[PDB]
């Protein structure tokens, strides 16, 4: 039988890539009409999608960069099991995978990452694995500080003993209304069916201290230069965690900005703080591309 999305589309009639470990990943293009200035791979967070970028890669394709992104695996249209991985670096890994295979149709290029939430661990660790090799960073709330309530000492204690005992054990989903202050893409967000929704399994939530625990370390060699874009009242990634980016990051080009107010997902708020992250990406970006 041909392979399938886990939505049950062939996936020879979609774009997509085999990764290292023989799982289908679906893949995401916006090629410029002319030859591309750069490439910019746009990496998703946890439990969502590629889809979700459609409006901000249209914005990049429009500035003569080619756009490109996969759902990681266990998301979207990619294969596995929803929202688990046997180890965080895979997603890094895949990355890899799909920027060597396009630099290598657009040789001479300049690469950039764009990462929000948890795809801006990835970009951060992916960034981190190659100094020198990407152009640039562009960070929307990246994934860098465990979560004050939901990962104090004791409860990532608890985490890794539940993970030696119970690692498939689901836990509760977020409340979607910590997402943005915009409740037309908390709608969206609650009504878009590739989303998981289902809940954190207890292995990913340790995962994702692997995540945070990594990129710390990483910090320190983090040489990429970047734009870093996060709200003053996000309850999934702590705004002290993009102070301490700016702090131990060693890049020479640094710049945070931040939206007084404004939740998670800073391209999906009030029109606001939306149309000011669309217009601060796309200033950083066209002065570092030519």
């Amino acid at each position: 039988s041909p392979r399938r999305t886990p939505q049950s589309i062939p996936y020879q009639d979609l774009p997509h890539l085999v990764n290292a470990d023989g799982q289908y990943l679906f893949c995401r293009y916006w090629k410029p009409t002319g030859t591309p200035k750069a490439l910019i791979f746009v990496s998703h967070g946890a439990g969502e999608h590629s889809g979700r970028y459609e409006e901000l890669a249209r914005m990049l394709m429009g500035l003569d960069l080619l756009v490109f992104a996969h759902d990681h695996v266990g998301h979207g249209q990619s294969e596995g099991e929803r929202m688990v991985v046997s180890d965080f670096h895979v997603f890094v890994r895949d990355v890899l995978q799909h920027v060597d295979s396009m630099q290598k149709d657009y040789p001479g290029l300049p690469v950039f990452l764009l990462g929000h939430s948890m795809g801006g661990a990835i970009a951060i660790l992916t960034a981190a694995e190659r100094p020198g090799h990407f152009a640039g960073m562009v960070l929307i709330s990246p994934l860098v500080l465990a979560n004050p309530e939901s990962a104090t000492t004791f409860k990532v204690l608890a985490a890794k003993v539940l993970n030696l005992v119970l690692p498939n054990l689901s836990l509760g989903p977020i409340d979607s209304s910590v997402l943005s202050r915009n409740k037309t893409e908390v709608d969206i967000y609650n009504s878009d069916p590739l989303i998981c929704r289902a809940g954190l399994k207890v292995c990913f939530g340790i995962q994702l201290l692997n995540a945070v625990s990594r990129v710390e370390r990483a910090l320190p060699k983090l040489t990429v230069p970047f734009l870093l874009l996060q709200g003053s009242a996000d309850r999934l990634c702590d705004s002290k965690g993009a102070y301490l980016l700016m702090e131990l990051a060693k890049s020479q080009d640094k710049t945070l900005k931040i939206y007084e107010g404004a939740y998670h997902v800073l391209h999906k708020e009030l029109p606001e703080v939306t149309n000011s992250v669309f217009h601060e990406i796309n200033m950083w970006v066209s002065q570092r591309t030519a």
